């Protein structure tokens, strides 16, 4: 071909529109929660409804998903709890809070193309960077889902780009442009920390890079010129300034948006003493929600139907169409409407005694339920139900019965969601099951009416499997209790206000501590030594039915030859320096200092996002070498220029045909693994088979 | 003062003297076995009856305590098994073992000495390093014990020195002093590796030192002339000789020895393939094994309690003090007598069936067992012990609960100690763990004696953990087997010869893989971060009717203080550095080429055996240190020659006092903690409250 500006920038479109089509095909396909989508997701939902929660992690990340969400106009109440569950069946827009990554990590393989272009690199070279960024795995995996780490390697390849381009200005200092890029170096530093805490290791790398120049601004005997103290001092308090007090302010400030934001008692006011309680303003949820005390009547509501708990004197026909035998019992339903045949008085397991006041209902108490309109109990038994050989019947049976023989099977446990010993059962708040006590079946509903003989309501029967969140219950309306009750009218609500670098202490300190102690087990936990040739891939998520997997990994071909580089880079500088001793140059002045300023530069950043990781003792998985990969595939590049190099850049079709053929092996070998990234082709047992390459475990074998 | 040689050689002879006096005095006080001379006098005794056995470091610090055990003729069959049992009440010469690293850091005081008398500084400094050596309260409590530690912190120390004695005869190259010392350097290296592996970390620092040298060697422009490539490869391949390849043949000569001297099968042969088996002879000591069979009866005994489990009629009673209820089941109970109670019949999982002769029970088959003398089965169950809320019960059943509805809970997996797939259970030599199947808890006991409901026997009771040592059971007896039976009779018996290279190797990976996963926590790792200013420290030994307790921990004074002279160092070189980079020189050619040759070559080594303890991410303790340490009490002693310099070395004065006034008060410091490090006299409440600086965990308070 040929080299041009024009050419540089079709690549680059090319390149871009690649990007962004690559981060973006098939982004919803997963539609389901994943690996880490539960706490960030959970996160980004908490900062929507203003309520107060804790994280070991910076703020910024969350405060981006966010965002995302907010532009929508998504609030809900969908916050996540479990890994499995669909987001389309419950009106939360997922697509667009992993909009935000695909769009970052579309930007990155853009910025690797900018950094290539502005340190000087022919096209080759840059195609080449941008194109194993491009065809990778890994990033693509990585930009796919609610994860913070599409950000974290943006934010690295930004400050790489800043302070590429701050350098350049080196011969014109303390200028307007050279005054911007610095402070836009420091600003995506910034960035960088405020995501995850590993962003430190960016600072490093431009830490290095700022101090050679130092050194190199220090020296008394130096080709262009030489600075008095001053003039050094200026230099070094400007780079402070720019790189040190700006990034510490930035971060500060993303601290103050985190508290504005976050001003509603919610899960993690419990970490922070006293004072910051009195200034969360405990509200709106503590209206909706009294503890519920025996002999209260309440009305009880499916979480996911809307059908209330619901009894009428019609029972149970002795046949089913099926020939199965019912107990003739009074029906229990689930109906949508409101009336008087919804309420249950709430009672104490055991004899009978006189009411009582002030007696509260709490996490795994035994209870009674009396249905209030026909002054029946509620009963479950092992009796088949309508629609469900399986599951138990429910039904009511007569104060005789349930304070005499059949006592025991009028006694069910309600079991709060996340509770704790001793937690008082709440209206609204306490989603519950209700568990039958001598059988352990869930009290369970679901959609498709009974026949005409069951007024076309709700079935409800007993599930065998607790787990399922069909299951839940909540307590809508405790109807008892008069809306002017002392028990509703006892807020005792005042909110103080903290100066900010109080609250920033505080957090910062409990946030350290408990990464320092809180630490959950993950089964495919990997250490730094697997991570430049992928002896080992982690699994994200996985559904038996389809034969669907996305088992994370990166590209094994690009991987490998970029890793395989980096070591080909380290022996050309040590056979350069050898032969320099001997006093033989064997290199140009220009392709000496490249080599040296713009390739080692890369190659400082590589090592400077990897070697620290073996300093850390605590949980890595093979996403932390992203970072340090990217600049991996800088150096590549830069080494396809350097050893196939004949402004002199004639017939540079030996580097051209060099970045073909590896572009073409890494675009076969990202082909090959595709499904396995995106898991929407569903994919034969021989065919999991070619994939296990170094051991992988993809349990579809 | 004044300075001279014979000065020197008086003060090296009261140094030494002083060294021997204060690792010797009170050498046989602990007179019991302390926190780890169990594992290494186990490990010398075995090397004395020269049966087989298996251990992750390498040997020759054994070598060297059952050389001194050899020397004075013991052998005997005290090898170790608790912490805590009396020495002079079994014969054993612990002071004997004692001696050797008493021997060795009294040496390594001397040594210190030379090093800093060999290097060129004045008697000061000398005098300085060698008591921060010698007033040092870890070297001394490491120099006290059955502990190879202390010759790891010796061989360091001469390797030091020999590479100062080559270095030295760098103007006579390949002659017959520079050979030997090279020779010496390398063997000195050896030595260090082949105690602890960690030893590798003295391989860095003679290597850099090397590679700077090599690096000077190769310098095409240089004032002492020039070396063609042939020479510089001469010198390079000496140094790799002597360095590499002569270090790494005695490693594997010491492995020679411990293979000869090993030649008797003992605790430690399943850890090799059947080959190895077949390579040692069978022995007598403990001859006893007899795979075990359904059917059979046993006893079953903790290893560490020595503990028969056992049964009797009496039951649990209802309620614990604490409220909790039991099962009322059966007790099952760790008894430490012989009775008939103590037997139980191994028996299939799976249904009824009338005894089968000769059906060999093998590793991680399933078990029942049956308490012959109550006809009951062993059975768990997720009901809380008597003393553990967290554990489960262990209890007995009927024949028909054991078959029929409560069957799952009576079968235990037979977890044999590195066992392999299909080996044989055998009596005496299948450690074992008995893991129950439903929850996976292991069978597990402990000292402190039940109620009297219990008759003050141990209890029995499921641990969660498995990885724990208390939780290892071996048979006995096979009760029911007669003495004449043929299954008793001894098979073969032929020893066959394999190659020296493939018993190394098989050995060599075998102790690495143990390495690499058979850890026991202890509760005193640190970390490497708290070592150079002492933050914590370990505790070995402590008996409370004398109050004695033998606390190890380092000399706070001296620590701080060549903590920061380390500090004090790195800044005086950066402030040198600087300087010159200004132009200006402030350092004579002499005072700089030591402080750059051979302080900075100490704070190399103290580098070098510090900082790699990061990257290592096992457990750690303090006396992993105690090399390191070493160094900087080198580093000391040249700081004070440097500071207070006015062979010019007119007026010492100023180092005298500077050393005079350190001395004293490092020496008041170790006096002040004198009883930690040797536990004679019983320390009132008071005094142990004084010992509290930074947080010591003294448990005397
Ligand atoms: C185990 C050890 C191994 C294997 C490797 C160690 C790591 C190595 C080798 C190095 C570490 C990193 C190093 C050395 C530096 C990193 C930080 C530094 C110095 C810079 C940051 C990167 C950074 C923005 C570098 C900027 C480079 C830009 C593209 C230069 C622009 O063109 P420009 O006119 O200046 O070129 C020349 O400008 C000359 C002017 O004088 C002129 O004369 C020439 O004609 C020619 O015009
Ligand atoms: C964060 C970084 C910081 C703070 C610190 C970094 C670490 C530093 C500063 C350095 C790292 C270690 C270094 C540089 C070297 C270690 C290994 C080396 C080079 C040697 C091993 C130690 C080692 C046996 C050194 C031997 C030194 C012996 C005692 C020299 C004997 O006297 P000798 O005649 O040679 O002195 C002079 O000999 C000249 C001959 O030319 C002559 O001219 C002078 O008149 C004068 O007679
Ligand atoms: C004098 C200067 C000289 C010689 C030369 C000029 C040098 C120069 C101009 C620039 C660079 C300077 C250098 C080398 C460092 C400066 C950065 C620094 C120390 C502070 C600035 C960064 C900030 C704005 C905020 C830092 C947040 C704070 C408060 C603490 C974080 C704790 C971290 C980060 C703990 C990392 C482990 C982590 C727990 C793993 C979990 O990991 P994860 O959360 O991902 O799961
Ligand atoms: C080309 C050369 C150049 C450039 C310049 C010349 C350099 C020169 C002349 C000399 C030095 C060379 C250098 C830098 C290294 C050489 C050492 C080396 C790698 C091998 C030689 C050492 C040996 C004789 C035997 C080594 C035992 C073996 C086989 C493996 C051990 C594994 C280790 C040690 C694992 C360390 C962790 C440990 C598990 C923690 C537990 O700890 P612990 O057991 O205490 O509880």
């Amino acid at each position: 071909p040929a080299g041009s500006e024009r050419d540089y920038k079709i690549a680059f479109a090319i390149i871009t529109a690649l990007a962004f089509l690559t981060r973006f095909w098939g982004i919803s396909h997963p539609d389901q929660v994943v690996f880490d989508e539960v706490h960030f997701g959970k996160f980004a939902s908490y900062y929507l409804q203003r309520t107060y929660f804790f994280d070991v992690h910076p703020p910024l990340g969350k405060l981006l998903f966010a965002f995302m969400g907010w532009l929508v106009g998504y609030d809900g109440h969908f916050h996540f709890d479990n890994i499995g569950d669909p987001y389309v069946i419950n009106k939360v827009p997922y697509v667009a809070f992993r909009a935000l990554p695909a769009i970052l990590g579309s930007l990155t393989v853009s910025v690797v193309f900018l950094i290539m272009w502005e340190s000087g690199y022919s096209l080759p070279a840059c195609i080449l960077a941008s194109g194993l960024v491009l065809l990778d795995n890994a990033h693509i995996g990585q930009t796919r889902l609610i994860l913070l780490d599409a950000t974290l390697v943006f934010a690295m390849a930004c400050s790489l780009l800043c302070y590429i381009k701050f350098y350049k200005l080196r011969h014109e200092p303390f200028s307007r442009k050279w005054w911007k890029w610095l402070i836009l170096t420091g600003f995506a530093l910034s960035c960088d920390i405020s995501t995850k805490y590993v962003g430190l290791f960016a600072f490093i790398t431009i830490g290095s890079a700022v101090c050679i120049d130092l050194w190199d601004l220090l020296n008394i005997n130096r080709p262009k010129g030489a600075l008095t103290l001053p003039q050094f001092g200026k230099h070094f308090a400007a780079r402070a300034f720019g790189l040190i007090f700006m990034p510490f302010m930035f971060y500060l400030f993303w601290f103050q948006v985190h508290f504005s934001i976050l001003t509603r008692s919610g899960p993690g006011d419990d970490f922070m003493t006293p004072e910051f309680q009195e200034t969360l303003s405990d509200n709106i949820m503590l209206a909706n929600a009294v503890t519920i005390d025996y002999w209260d009547t309440i009305t009880i509501k499916h979480k996911e139907t809307k059908a209330y708990l619901h009894s009428h004197p019609d029972r149970y026909p002795l046949r089913y169409d099926d020939g199965r035998v019912s107990s003739q019992g009074q029906q229990v339903t689930g109906y949508p409407f409101n009336d008087t045949n919804n309420w249950w008085q709430i009672l104490p397991a055991g004899p009978f005694e006189e009411p009582k006041l002030g007696r509260h209902v709490k996490h795994r108490d035994l209870v009674r339920l009396r249905h209030v309109g026909t002054d029946t109990y509620l009963l479950s038994h092992d009796v088949a139900s309508p629609y469900y050989p399986t599951n138990q019947e429910f039904t009511t049976v007569s104060f005789n019965e349930a304070y005499g023989d059949r006592a025991a099977d009028t006694l069910f446990e309600v079991r709060i969601e996340h509770g704790k010993p001793g937690q008082e059962f709440k209206s609204i708040s306490s989603h519950f099951k209700l568990i039958h006590n001598p059988s352990k079946v869930a009290m369970w509903t679901h959609p498709t009416p009974l026949p005409d003989w069951g007024h076309r309501q709700q079935e409800i029967n007993g599930n065998k499997q607790i787990a399922p969140s069909s299951n839940v219950w909540l307590v809508e309306d405790i109807v008892s209790l008069p809306a002017d009750h002392k028990r509703r009218e006892k807020p005792e609500r005042k909110v103080k206000t903290l100066p900010f670098l109080r609250k920033w202490f505080e957090l910062q300190r409990s946030m350290f501590w408990h990464n320092n102690q809180l630490t959950a087990s993950h089964p495919y936990a990997s250490l730094p030594y697997q991570w430049p040739f992928l002896l080992r891939g982690v699994s994200f998520w996985t559904n038996s039915e389809t034969r669907q997997q996305i088992y994370f990994l990166g590209n094994p071909v690009g991987w490998w030859i970029a890793s395989s580089v980096l070591a080909i880079y380290v022996g050309i500088v040590l056979a350069d320096q050898f032969s320099l001793r001997r006093g033989i140059d064997a290199l140009d002045h220009r392709t000496r200092s490249r080599l040296y300023n713009s390739t080692g530069f890369f190659f400082l950043a590589w090592a400077t996002h990897y070697f620290p990781f073996f300093v850390m003792g605590r949980q890595l998985f093979l996403h932390h070498y992203l970072p340090a990969h990217l600049a991996s595939t800088l150096v590549t590049g830069a080494l396809v220029e350097f050893i196939f190099s004949p402004f002199a850049g004639q017939s540079l079709m030996g580097s051209w045909i060099a970045t073909a053929v590896i572009l073409a092996l890494v675009a076969w070998s990202w082909w090959f693994f595709l499904p396995l990234t995106y898991g929407y082709p569903g994919m034969s047992v021989q065919q999991v088979l070619r994939r296990k390459w170094l051991g992988y475990d993809l349990h579809f074998a």
